[PDB]
């Protein structure tokens, strides 16, 4: 049918590197169109620009309106900023990679919400897009650890890495329309919206050491913000299993020593600045 | 031996039934003391009264001050209302059964917090009392399901049942002093205080059906409160696998039909239904 076979919509190194993989291995420029996010400035920053890569490689920049009527197009969202409505499209070949182990942690801020809710693991999930937010049927998932001292930033860079890999693992079956999927369960399903998360976190210290530590590290993502204790930004939290007494809080020039209601030692390292 | 070998401190069916078990199998009345909770008025209601049981069975009622200097006393807290300081006690035989699968859900309101945090299971844990809240070394634990439609009240009655069972299972080894324990992990440890739970819950509907349903049923405990939707008290929530559309909300005479962002059917039953 159409010249155009695939649309990559989204941002950051997962979208750029997945687009590069399709251009190298599957489709020529003239067979691909791209929809960057509204905030893409067309320059590289701490992630690469999808808009810049597409323009550099002669791939057309399009709008959703411009692709709705393309028969059989593969629409692939990789951190795309718009919620689509499936009945706009002639094609039913609509796919997304979501940065959580669905059915948990639908919605936004998924580098914060699993840590803040005390998880030991997260995942990336390739799924069909339906009209709900991260609700469509699951094609593949890869779960991986949230290590004990990982921050939100560390978790995000794992999503980028594992998300790119799950794209490469599954894309041929998507192209060939040969994949299998399974509906999501009602149980374990959870969802967080922007209004659920205050990005300026105020720590509750009447909590376990593990909870105070998770509260701190869930907000460490320096490109956006760092959590603040007594007007100092915190760059790293370290949780040990050493008991130091209950409810410790002491400030030093370079760090705080903290424990919660169970008394395990936390070192909260101040940003050097 | 002082005369007094054991103190049962606390309340409700677990304290009464455990006391009754001790009196039947291990110690006579004149070897036991009790410290009821401050709110025990000696009346059997939806729970049995430990004060009433002790009075009816000639078991002395005491204060903590009265038992601190008692050598070798077994002190057993079963829903006891006072945080003890261990250095007050000559004895080191100090035990509690906590209504959670420790190390999770230390603190209070443990029939609310696991449901509200989307758990599929909970537990009872027998542990040594240390100076922290529910922090001491674990002796035994029994985990059991939170069934999908269980309310906070249903979970509390399961804690009472499994707690009484874990008491009977372990009491021989406590009396022998042959029990084994293990320190708690830092990992997975969680804690909720009274301030963390608003008992008049306002539901966040911009949530999955599982989360809306957990928000409703975590507060269903009619002796205390029921959650209110559109000025109606709710007595039961039922969560189904059936997709009915995203973000459904409809009020009927006897119930609401609700779904969250994933579209699964909830029936929230009003108290007024006949
Ligand atoms: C905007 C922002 C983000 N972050 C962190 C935490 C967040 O998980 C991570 C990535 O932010 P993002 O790129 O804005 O996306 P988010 O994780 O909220 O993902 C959501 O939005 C994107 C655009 C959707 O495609 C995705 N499916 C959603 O989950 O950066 C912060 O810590 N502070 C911030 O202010
Ligand atoms: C006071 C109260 C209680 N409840 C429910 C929820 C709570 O888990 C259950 C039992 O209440 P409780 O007997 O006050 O005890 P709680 O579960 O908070 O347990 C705590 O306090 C008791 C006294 C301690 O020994 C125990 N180790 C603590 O966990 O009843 C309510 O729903 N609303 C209330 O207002
Ligand atoms: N239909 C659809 N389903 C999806 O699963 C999906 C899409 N489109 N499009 C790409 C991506 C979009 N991800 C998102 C997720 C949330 C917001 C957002 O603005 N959330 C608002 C709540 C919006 C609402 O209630 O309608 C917020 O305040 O959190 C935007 C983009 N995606 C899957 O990743
Ligand atoms: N030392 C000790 N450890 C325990 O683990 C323990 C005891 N005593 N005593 C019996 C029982 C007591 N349980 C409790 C638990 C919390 C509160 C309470 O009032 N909590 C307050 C916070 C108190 C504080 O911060 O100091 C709250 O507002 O939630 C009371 C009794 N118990 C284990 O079951
Ligand atoms: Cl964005
Ligand atoms: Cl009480």
């Amino acid at each position: 049918g159409h010249m155009i076979k695939i649309c990559i919509a989204g941002k950051n190194n997962i979208a750029v590197n997945s687009l590069q993989f399709i251009l190298k291995n599957y489709f020529e420029a003239d067979q691909i169109v791209v929809i960057p996010n509204k905030n893409d400035k067309g320059i590289d920053s701490w992630q690469k620009s999808l808009l810049k890569f597409a323009l550099d490689n002669n791939i057309k920049i399009v709008t959703l309106d411009e692709i709705y009527n393309i028969e059989q197009i593969i629409f692939f969202s990789l951190e795309f900023d718009q919620i689509i409505k499936i009945e706009n499209f002639k094609s039913d070949r609509l796919f997304n990679i979501h940065f959580s182990a669905l059915p948990k942690y639908k919605g936004v801020f998924t580098s914060i919400t699993p840590i803040l809710n005390n998880e030991l693991e997260s995942g990336v999930t390739l799924h069909r897009i339906d009209n709900g937010i991260d609700t469509g049927n699951i094609i593949d998932q890869h779960c991986f650890p949230i290590d004990i001292n990982d921050t939100a930033r560390d978790l995000y860079f794992n999503y980028l890495k594992y998300g790119e890999s799950i794209f490469k693992k599954n894309i041929q079956t998507i192209i060939n329309n040969s994949y299998k999927d399974l509906k999501q369960t009602n149980i374990n399903s959870s969802y967080f919206s922007r209004k659920d998360i205050n990005l300026v976190h105020k720590i509750n210290f009447k909590k376990t050491s593990f909870e105070i530590h998770n509260q701190i590290r869930a907000f460490i993502f320096q490109e956006y913000q760092l959590p603040i204790i007594n007007n100092s930004k915190i760059i790293k939290s370290i949780l040990a299993n050493e008991f130091i007494g209950y409810n410790v809080f002491e400030e030093f020039e370079n760090y705080f020593i903290i424990s919660g209601i169970d008394g395990f030692k936390i070192i909260a390292q101040k940003l050097n600045k």
